[PDB]
């Protein structure tokens, strides 16, 4: 940050430090800083560290380390500017304030995979074929990995393709003897897919989670679910879907949906409604089918970036600690089913800590049952999509399509000033570049969902405002997280 | 909820439980704010610690000890927190007594009682002497003047609307003359709506709108061409624009999602801008009713703003300021250029002296606003204030009363304010009142002048009470507890 020595006199020394938001029109990840603590070392003795315009923050000295601490003065809107003097004893071989650090009410150790990158050779404007693969080999290969990845892709089966297991479900979904996976049309899958390399989310797992939730992305042959015909290779099957829901395939409540529209300016507009990007309609032309998936992602990444903002490193301990190879996606979608407070309540990183790392099925030692038994569903379906290698999801993709699609996400997210006409005009001629290009591969008439709409996905994302994940910032933000004990 | 845990030797362990106990949400207990919590002991604090870990910001001053929560101040609903105090005995009174929470919001915040139903008022089944004090006076034409800003301290008359439709001799947005009236009744029905409700003077809504939309003002002036509108035989020009999304008083989205955010008593979670504040030129539009009433939240919200900050100092500014106007300049400036612009302006801070001391506030503070917007406002209000000569008045049938309470219902409130029990039965006691006050008038119709403040009363006998909820959340929180003015 930026601190000066007003004045030295005897042995006392007056620093002011200068902390401040300086963007006065919006920006990315700039338009409001949460500060949980400021720390700065010193081996001289403080005397007092006030605000500039009377009152003074809450700190404390641990040896060479003070910690600074705003409490109700942390939250910094759009030109805000707040000045704090610190006065210190002259003493030690270092008694001058240094190594200032900011911490920001964020994770400071989150942890978010990548997936896969474009060539280093890639340019922006006029690029070759090999500037979009780097081995064609890899690149086409069918032969399907399994992979037992939960919430978040740790580890990919495969760095440029899409592995939708459309497996079948030998054990009950809803109370159904047996059951299908298939996706409802291919916008939902670019969506799926958008959530996926954005925020890292398994695509299997938001398959699982609307499934469980709504039967948003699973049919069954069972006769006592009645609903829409849908017909599988001369199959017929019914989808007991409630297409007229207006919390949407995913069940978001609108409090929750408002509630982390407030918590990511960045991403959410000022003019989003509930209904508009949840609820959808048996027409695939509807917006929300794009915007639905997303969402729900944004909400359960919510969830994971609290308990970096409360636990901190140690979350990242428990990981390597926890016996339970899926204790991270019972947790999140627990908190999803029940709510924060349910984490919040259980004190997995707090209280109960040796329970919890020594218990093989996290699940079953906590009684996180859910509702009608959410959370082991969930995992089971997701797990069984995993492990799937006979049949994969694949869909073609014209280029209005693609148009419609990013049309979609420009309408929908984002916020007027992350990304300016000129870069995005631009941008769209890159994706037209690259679907003519790989393209090619086909017949020019289509481009392969599975196998292309990854390296599309990148080619659009070289241009977008990072970091591409935000952090989730703001007044209720703040003390919701700050308030948060796990 | 405080408890002697033990008294053991010469310490003394008290725990204090501060929590909200309301589970499904209730009327003004959605949410609370603390901002400090005080209480008395003559002995001497060892330590003040959370249970659950850390401890809150304190000091003592003699027999008085003052604990902040700061962050921690937030209760949601269905939330405890358990707050440890140790004293060592000591004096005549040792132990924690007197404790007393104080609010996020105007200790002694003033909304002066324009009129009241007689005591002989009931529910269900009452008479027309339940309804009238005092006949005379309530259907007496002869206007009083009045010199009331934003809040009528000093109502005029306590069962009538006194709405000065006077003419203008000065420039209003760059006129040679204007002409206030009314576009249609139902928003005379919102304007008396935050009039009885929040103690906003109609008038000033008048002006503000006029300043702001030209909405409820017209002028013989040629330049400023519009729709034509005639009032006995006379051509005006009205030069609103009915087609914008902020309404006729100018309201942006972004104040619009805050004061909502602000006010969860009255604002449910579905409102939207362009819905409530959008008007059209069919007066059908429930935003015609709705737009009003929100303004004046808006501004109240401001006032209630300051009131957090300054606490009984602000009264005291109203009894040591000169100038007999300077909360509505206070106000109307806020509500053009922003609460900001207030703290800016520190009044009540560094710049006291000046403030109490100058005769004409907003001359000599330069704030002159967007063209003029204060000197403006405060004129017409005034102006229409001394009219004496013509005031509105309207007549209504039942079913615009009906309109306008179902309209009320959907807009505003939230499930579980009011039952559908306690509605149903107080519609029915505004179907008394009606058809008893209609019998006057030859019960085709009832005067709104006259009646509709009855009526409104009636209505609001069994509204929940407290009848102006306190502003609370989050953001309410750090925004007025930021604001040094
Ligand atoms: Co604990
Ligand atoms: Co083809
Ligand atoms: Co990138
Ligand atoms: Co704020
Ligand atoms: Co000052
Ligand atoms: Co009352
Ligand atoms: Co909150």
């Amino acid at each position: 940050m930026a601190y000066r020595i007003v004045s030295e006199t005897g042995d006392k020394i007056t620093v002011e430090l200068t902390l401040a938001n300086k963007n006065t029109h919006y920006v990315w990840n700039g338009w409001c800083f949460d500060i949980k603590n400021i720390t700065f070392e010193t081996t001289g003795k403080v005397l007092s560290i006030k605000y500039a315009d009377g009152g003074e923050p809450v700190y404390n000295v641990n040896g060479n380390l003070v910690t600074i601490d705003l409490t109700w003065r942390g939250i910094f809107h759009l030109n805000t500017t707040v000045k704090i003097i610190i006065e210190i004893q002259k003493s030690g071989d270092n008694p001058y304030p240094h190594n200032f650090k900011i911490h920001y009410l964020r994770g400071e150790s989150i942890i978010y995979p990548t997936i896969g990158e474009l060539p280093a050779s890639w340019k922006p404007g006029n690029f070759t074929l090999s500037d979009l693969i780097a081995d064609p080999k890899s690149y086409y290969d069918p032969h399907v990995k399994p992979h037992q990845n939960g919430f978040i892709m740790y580890n990919p089966p495969h760095p440029t393709q899409i592995i939708i297991g459309l497996a079948d479900i030998d054990y009950p979904l809803n109370l159904a003897s047996s059951a299908r996976m298939w996706v409802p049309n291919k916008y939902f899958a670019m969506g799926l897919a958008l959530a996926y390399e954005w925020f890292k989310v398994n695509p299997n797992f938001l398959m699982a989670l609307a499934a469980k939730e709504n039967w948003g992305t699973a049919v069954t042959k069972d006769p006592a679910f009645k609903g829409y015909k849908v017909i599988i290779d001369e199959e017929e099957y019914y989808w007991p879907v409630q297409i007229d829901h207006p919390d949407g395939i995913f069940q978001v409540e609108s409090g929750n949906f408002n509630q982390i529209k407030a918590y990511y300016p960045d991403i959410f507009p000022d003019t989003a409604d509930h209904d508009d990007y949840m609820k959808v309609s048996l027409d695939p032309n509807d917006t929300a089918w794009i915007t639905s998936p997303i969402v729900a992602a944004v909400s359960l990444t919510m969830e994971r970036e609290l308990l970096y903002a409360a636990v901190g490193d140690k979350y990242n301990e428990f990981l390597r600690l926890a016996k339970d190879p899926w204790a991270e996606t019972e947790i999140i979608d627990f908190g999803y089913n029940r709510g924060v407070g349910a984490i919040e309540a259980l004190k997995i990183f707090s209280d109960n800590w040796e329970k919890a790392i020594n218990a093989e099925v996290l699940w079953k030692e906590f009684n996180m049952e859910g509702f009608g038994g959410h959370v082991p569903t969930v995992i089971n379906i997701t797990a069984t999509m995993d492990m799937e290698t006979e049949r994969i999801y694949d869909a073609n993709l014209t280029w209005d399509d693609i148009e419609y699609f990013f049309t979609v996400v420009r309408q929908k997210f984002f916020r007027p000033g992350a990304i300016s006409d000129e870069e995005w005009n631009a941008m769209m001629r890159d994706v037209k570049r690259a679907y003519d290009l790989l393209s090619q591969h086909w017949g020019g008439d289509h481009i392969s969902y599975r196998y292309d709409f990854l390296t599309i996905l990148r080619v659009a994302m070289k241009h977008w405002p990072e970091p591409h994940i935000p952090r989730p910032t703001g007044d209720d933000w703040y003390y919701h997280a700050r308030n948060y004990n796990p």
